[PDB]
């Protein structure tokens, strides 16, 4: 019949991402054009790019150019490959990621951004860039000094 118990075994296409955590550019290169999945999600819930050691933005442009996931992220903590980029103070990583559609505007859930955690870790040169990649206090140009003093209305 047909067997099951839960923990399933299917090692997909993983590579790609496996490589780039491993600082390791050359795996990839010839990996990316050998067919590596571009958009392959790994079960480290970091992505292809999130999970490139964020210390080898060489590695990204090589997911990036060729079609990672700059964007998708988490759906526990939505943590986007923003945040490894700062969190791990490499901007060229950032500047890849802008460089090809790149979601700079998303929250960590509680992180609250990326651009932020990069502030308090110790990325400021990602931080500052990221304030004026990723843009702030859009839609809300009104008072601009926390909850003013005053209900505000929120139809919605």
């Amino acid at each position: 019949m047909e067997p099951a118990a839960g923990s399933s075994m299917e090692p997909s296409a993983d590579w790609l991402a496996t490589a780039a955590a491993r600082g390791r550019v050359e795996e990839v290169r010839a990996l990316l054009e050998a067919g590596a999945l571009p958009n392959a999600p790994n079960s480290y819930g970091r992505r292809p790019i999130q999970v490139m050691m964020m210390g080898s933005a060489r590695v990204a442009e090589l997911l990036l150019l060729h079609g990672a996931e700059p964007n998708c992220a988490d759906p526990a903590t939505l943590t986007r490959p923003v945040h490894d980029a700062a969190r791990e103070g490499f901007l060229d990583t950032l500047v890849v990621l802008h460089r090809a559609g790149a979601r700079l505007d998303v929250r960590d859930a509680w992180g609250r951004l990326p651009v932020d955690l990069a502030e308090e870790l110790g990325h400021r040169d990602v931080a500052r860039y990221l304030r004026a990649a990723a843009g702030g206090t859009r839609g809300s140009n009104h008072a601009r000094i926390d909850a003013a003093e005053g209900p505000s209305d929120i139809p919605d």
